[PDB]
């Protein structure tokens, strides 16, 4: 009755939420990617003797013999675990990867090393709340993964509630402790650790070399 009143709205949308490509994924996607690689069929590729295992035998020591087989075996081990740790995940994939390219390996080696880094952090964190009991703060015993303290670590690391499967904290503790101390796992992880360290020192050498020795020409990106 006071005036002409309808609905005062703006006709434009200022905020255009663009697809932000996440530089460095979270731990949830990281470990899931590890599982994804193992759960990816790449039979569309005729793998006519990929010398990945031979190349890494020269670059990552002779202990890297049959690297892809090791990679998918360790990823399978993690898939076995992720199927228990993630909701709706089956313990046996249908699409199983057989080949890892040198280009994939660089991502895989950095992923696997991250995975063991989070798992070692996970066991350290879960031990804290395993040590938590009924406290004066109104704290309940942390028995579930969807418990306050557990959930807080998981959410921060990228684990969305729907992603994480509800198991007991103390069972999880047991499973993460045996995996972090898994002989073959540590063996491949520390070997990767060496390679990734060597590659990063090599990267920095190349960086210095291109800055000091080289001269950046007309480059952009190769396909």
């Amino acid at each position: 009755s006071s005036g002409i009143e309808g609905c005062t709205e703006d006709e434009k949308r200022d905020s255009v939420v663009e697809g932000a490509t996440s530089v460095e994924a979270s731990l949830k996607e990281q470990i899931d990617w590890l599982a994804e690689r193992y759960s990816a069929d790449l039979t569309n590729k005729d793998t006519s003797k990929w010398n990945t295992d031979e190349k890494v035998k020269e670059l990552l020591n002779e202990k890297a013999v049959g690297i892809e087989s090791r990679l998918l075996a360790i990823a399978k081990e993690f898939h076995k675990l992720k199927s228990v740790l993630c909701t709706g995940v089956n313990e046996t994939p249908a699409h199983v990867a057989n080949r890892v390219s040198p280009g994939d390996a660089i991502s895989m080696l950095y992923v696997l090393s991250i995975t063991h880094r989070e798992l070692s952090s996970l066991k350290n964190k879960i031990d804290e709340w395993k040590k938590v009991k009924a406290s004066e703060d109104g704290t309940k015993v942390i028995q579930n993964i969807k418990d306050d303290r557990t959930n807080t670590w998981f959410v921060a690391h990228g684990f969305k509630v729907a992603e994480l499967n509800d198991v007991t904290l103390e069972k999880l503790a047991t499973v993460v402790n045996e995996l972090v101390s898994h002989k073959d796992m540590i063996y491949i992880n520390d070997a990767m650790k060496q390679n990734v360290d060597k590659w990063t020192k090599e990267e920095s050498e190349r960086l210095a070399m291109m800055a000091e020795q080289g001269i950046s020409g007309a480059k952009g990106k190769k396909d």
